[PDB]
């Protein structure tokens, strides 16, 4: 993509994470590393982690990414809306996939209990290896969309159904 | 769908229900009880009732619909597949709403938490004051789909969010 | 829905057609019957037919539907938006299906050449019998949708592919 | 998709092309460079070009890529199927855009009329300034899908509606 926004999406542990701003940041709780007193090479005390369930924000004071504009980031997405989820993979394939946003709810996905905003993939249903649906490793991916005026992030890729038809994204609200 | 299949959706309560077999009848739990004694004109003590949450099955002792054939009642729709929620509106009308079935969940729909298999409707943003979604009073309508050559049932309509699109199907489990 | 909107969807020859206004009415050209006279009990000159393509309007002096407040009658709809088909059928089944809309080519869907604007149904890739798809008899049926807190008509059903995936919207030129 | 499938997609003309096998190579037409006595360095005269409208196949004399193996090239894919366009950027980046396949058609995307198998892309609902969809130089890329356990090629990227999701694939047909 000519990338102001795929490449704000970066690898972060077992998963991914997103730069909504040079100051702000989004990523999925279960994805964060254990082992540590430091991330984006910064003093772990310096920043305001404001973690919520399976969502987790980072409020930075710094040039971290002086290369990014800052993004609007709303509570959830209204139900109905078709957001996109920005997935990077290993051959670093960039796989945006339309997600038709659902309700907020808790759920039984891959045994676990996930609270976040549900949604269904437009690539119909089935995934077998890497192309039409989501994988274990995509957590952290953002769920962006474009309002009238600007882009907005709505959440992070938190989890998915065995067939990959339904996904849940960790949110703010 | 066919006449003989709508034959089996009957009013029941503040709601509706479904004749899966001659002896078996399915409906949504929140409409049935009121505080009672007997159903379909028969003794409660002569029915085996099975409540799994929002779902409820009655298995009677005598054939209350000998005209019916006997359906399969799977235990939930398989994620991915698209069912037809068989609504009878009390106004002579039939509205066989299409839905993609998602994961099991629990939303917080108006005043209360509901559990069951969630799902997206296949219509725009559905609910509206008046629109093309489920309206209060539809609960208990079956969710049926044609597997092979056969027509089957997964569950019944328990609830649906207010911004439309989302619905919940109660299921045997 | 309750029929106030479905009330503008009356039967019409081969097919259907749609009261947009009381003065006004849309339908697919191929469905208009073998040449006659008088329609909706008015006669030809009352009426100024100003049909063009497979789209056909009818304007009259006589408020034929006064109960109805004419709607905005746009040409197509932008790409993406999902509009609602509003299929009235043989059994009095209302069947609103959703269509993420597309460009306006000329495809050839059956062994006939159909110009209008394409769309895909959200129910899928499989409409085998009574399913979640359009049918031969549906032509005429309206595509509707909410633009502001207002209801715009975008077109009528011209054709569909053997699988139901892809359908064509006849538009006013 | 795997990396041996992407090692197939090379730049060509003003767009790109696909190595179906060692011999055979495929691309859309309007990207073929204009005047010239040879390509992929072997001499024109020894190549068998088959042009089928927007689609063009070059069968070579000698294995020009013995590193790979030869795959199935169907006549286009089937409607409703979801394929992936193996879109390469000139910057390195790999972007397999998901699309759902529809009718053959013909539309005038900008300057002229393109005919091919139309499709709808599955990422939010559009492309822009910089996005989720095609860019003018992407013509030529393949549209693959996995059949049993193997990958097949159903056609090449011929064009796309500006501000939109619609896409046109050139095919054998
Ligand atoms: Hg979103
Ligand atoms: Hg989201
Ligand atoms: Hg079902
Ligand atoms: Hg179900
Ligand atoms: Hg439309
Ligand atoms: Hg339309
Ligand atoms: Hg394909
Ligand atoms: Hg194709």
């Amino acid at each position: 993509a000519p990338p102001t926004l795929w490449s704000r999406v970066v690898r972060f542990g077992s998963g991914w994470g997103f730069w909504v701003s040079p100051t702000v940041f989004i990523t999925t709780t279960h994805v964060i590393p254990t082992g540590v007193r430091e991330f984006f090479g910064e003093p772990i005390e310096s920043i305001a982690i404001h973690r919520a369930g399976e969502f987790t924000q980072f409020r930075f004071s710094r040039k971290v990414r002086p290369d990014l504009t800052g993004m609007v980031l709303e509570e959830g997405c209204p139900e109905g809306v078709v957001c996109s989820i920005l997935i990077k993979r290993d051959s670093g394939e960039l796989l945006p996939l339309a997600v038709r946003m659902g309700a907020i709810a808790s759920m039984k996905i891959q045994g676990r209990l996930v609270h976040g905003q549900s949604g269904m993939l437009l690539t119909g249903a089935n995934a077998k290896g890497m192309d039409l649906g989501t994988l274990p490793g995509d957590c952290g991916a953002p769920y962006v969309y474009k309002r009238n005026n600007d882009w907005v992030v709505c959440g992070v890729h938190a989890a998915a159904t065995k067939s990959g038809n339904t996904v849940v994204c960790a949110v703010q609200a």
